[PDB]
């Protein structure tokens, strides 16, 4: 998947087998205000293209591709721009958690929005990180819309559990933390000893299975996808273009 053609094609193949897509618009790596700019541009492509697609409509975005670094800002300012017109078409954002001296700036953008009255935009958190809790206890308030991971980029042994036990372990306390406060809870996670406890924690705790989801790339164990569908479940694959 190269284009936003095939891209768009890729989600309707799945949708035929009732699982749904993320669309996630990689581009260049953004160095300037004016690249952050032209990333802005193919993101409302993106959005154009899947309003009145009739299925669910979510997007994922890289907050450093809008400038984060070079202004928290002009990021912020150029993602409202991207909500003002996503949100009206019935379109979902999530903010992607980079590395994590992002973390911060990452959260009190999603705060700010959300402070605005924007509904429609979620975040991600990453289970390897010890912030994460306090991240996750400071954000109840704003009812989030919640993406777990285990977490993607190396980081050092202070900020980041350095055991994948613990990273595990995590994963499955700040989960089920989630669930028990009443979140909507998408899993980003490959882990099947991961999707079984969670498929027996929230039958046993009679979550219903319109209140989370599960999460694979696209192609990654594409008959437990379609076998998770089948038993009911919310199942989405991340499709990555550009
Ligand atoms: C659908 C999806 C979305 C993801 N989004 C993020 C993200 O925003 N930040 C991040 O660090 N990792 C992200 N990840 C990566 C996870 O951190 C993890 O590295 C990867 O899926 C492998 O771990 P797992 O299958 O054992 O859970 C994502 C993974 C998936 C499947």
């Amino acid at each position: 998947i190269e284009t936003l053609e095939e891209a768009l094609k890729a989600a309707e193949a799945l949708e035929r087998e009732g699982v749904h897509a993320i669309l996630d618009l990689l581009g260049e790596m953004v160095r300037t205000e004016e690249e952050a700019r032209a990333f802005q541009r193919g993101l409302l492509e993106l959005v154009w293209a899947l309003a009145g697609k009739p299925w669910p409509k979510y997007i994922s975005l890289k907050l450093t591709q809008l400038g984060l670094d070079l202004s928290e800002d002009l990021a912020l300012a150029l993602l409202r721009e991207v909500l003002r017109e996503a949100e009206p078409r019935g379109v979902f954002v999530r903010l992607d958690m980079e590395d994590s001296p992002r973390v911060e700036a990452t959260l009190r953008l999603y705060r700010a929005l959300r402070e605005e009255g924007f509904s429609q935009v979620g975040i991600v958190l990453q289970s390897y990180l010890y912030r994460t809790e306090k991240d996750l206890l400071d954000l109840l308030p704003y009812r989030p819309n919640l993406r777990l991971v285990k977490g993607a980029y190396r980081e050092p042994k202070e900020v980041a559990f350095p055991d994948k036990r613990l990273i595990d372990a995590e994963y499955l306390h700040l989960g089920k933390l989630a669930l028990k406060e009443g979140l909507y809870v998408a899993f980003a996670t490959h882990d099947p000893r991961i999707i079984a406890e969670l498929k027996r924690y929230t039958e046993a705790m009679g979550i219903p299975r319109s209140r989370f989801e599960f999460q694979f790339l696209y192609g990654v164990r594409p008959e437990e996808q379609r076998r998770l569908a089948r038993e009911g479940y919310t199942v989405r694959a991340y499709v990555p273009y550009g």
